[PDB]
């Protein structure tokens, strides 16, 4: 018994917090990389967190298996292959999936993620991987996909290349650049490379989405509008904060990635307190229901939906609204946009 079965829109995930534990188990195995067990079942209970950690806590769990994938085109293609049917499955018509090309690279890229030797597997590669896989992939399942590739808040070394990977691939399932990464890195926002990345980004018309105040406080909300000019805050729960910043970002309508699950495991959300959404449903902002990292809260769209549903009094008519706003937010071309919006009218009635 779903909490809202009927098509919906997710802008907010990570393709590589979004593998099967039977991929990972698959490639450890097949290359002969170490992985903290061998079996789904314990794969899924190293990986996976049931009990709220904290952000740089929560993105440690990355190193277990991430090393197995990276480097290995046969994976890489892979998980976006598997990962719209995951999509299909949980009734997602649309969905934007974000990762970072560089650490999926074993070429061109410095540091070198995962201690890896090198290869040929460089970051473009990366890229061309993941659409190919994606295409694929809707075309399987029938669902529309795009891609988002991230800037890392610790390496603003690579951020001017994320946004040349965003011009070459427009569209070509790319269609924006996200910054993500730890958020507790005091001025990562402000790294020159991650600014001027943004200040291209909006110089060649590449939108731009920004992972802020899910652990940091008002000002880093403020700097991804003001000075990274985001069009949609990644999570931004804590922009509530500064009532003044939260009713201008409430005036521009301002798109608010919301991810309820990942902010309870990520420690990010103190679940004593109402959380952000509350506020958002209550203000009728502009907002949308996503996963975040499913592999990692060992979740489903649907669990974010229940969490919203039972707990947070979220109905039908609350669900119809903040999909057919994710639609409106999406990254997608006008008429890509508008037959979207077709679609989830057609079905809402
Ligand atoms: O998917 C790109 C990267 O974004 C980071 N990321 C994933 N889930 C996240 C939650 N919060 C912040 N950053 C996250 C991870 O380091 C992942 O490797
Ligand atoms: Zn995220």
């Amino acid at each position: 018994t779903p909490a809202f079965n009927k098509p919906k829109v997710e802008l907010h995930v990570h393709l590589d917090g979004a593998i099967k534990p039977e991929t990972i188990l698959y490639f450890g195995k097949k290359r002969g990389i170490a992985l903290p067990a061998d079996t789904v079942e314990e794969l899924r209970n190293i990986i996976g967190m049931d009990k709220p950690l904290s952000l740089p806590g929560f993105l440690a769990k990355f190193d277990y298996y991430m090393p197995v994938i990276a480097g290995c085109r046969e994976a890489i293609k892979r998980i976006a292959y598997e990962f719209v049917e995951m999509k299909a499955k949980e009734g997602v018509v649309y969905v934007e999936v974000r990762y970072s090309p560089h650490l999926l690279a074993n070429s061109k890229v410095d540091p070198m993620p995962w201690n890896q030797t090198e290869g040929d597997v460089t970051p473009d590669d990366v890229v061309d991987l993941v659409n190919q896989g994606l295409q694929e992939g809707e075309q399987a399942f029938g669902i529309k996909v795009r891609s988002i590739l991230c800037c890392m808040r610790h390496q603003p070394s690579w951020s001017l290349e994320v946004l040349e990977l965003c011009k070459k691939y427009n569209q070509k399932t790319v269609v924006a650049m996200d910054l993500a990464g730890d958020e507790t890195i005091e001025g990562s926002s402000l790294f020159p490379g991650h600014v001027e990345a943004y200040e291209g980004a909006v110089k060649n018309g590449i939108h731009r989405t920004v992972h802020a105040g899910e652990v940091g406080s008002p000002e880093v909300v403020r700097e991804a509008v003001d000075i990274l000019k985001t069009e949609r805050v990644g999570e931004g729960y804590h922009t509530i904060e500064d009532e003044a910043l939260y009713n201008r970002l409430l005036k521009e309508n301002m798109h608010f990635e919301v991810c309820p699950w990942s902010s309870y495991l990520t420690g990010a959300w103190d679940p004593k307190t109402t959380h952000a959404v509350v506020r958002f449903k209550n203000d009728k902002a502009n907002y949308s229901l996503n996963t975040d990292d499913p592999l990692i809260f060992k979740s489903t769209l649907d669990t974010d939906y229940q969490m919203t549903k039972k707990d947070m009094g979220f109905t039908e008519e609350e669900f119809k609204r903040l999909n057919i706003n994710a639609a409106k937010s999406s990254f997608l071309p006008e008429e890509e946009k508008k037959e979207l919006l077709e679609r989830l009218y057609r079905e809402y009635q």
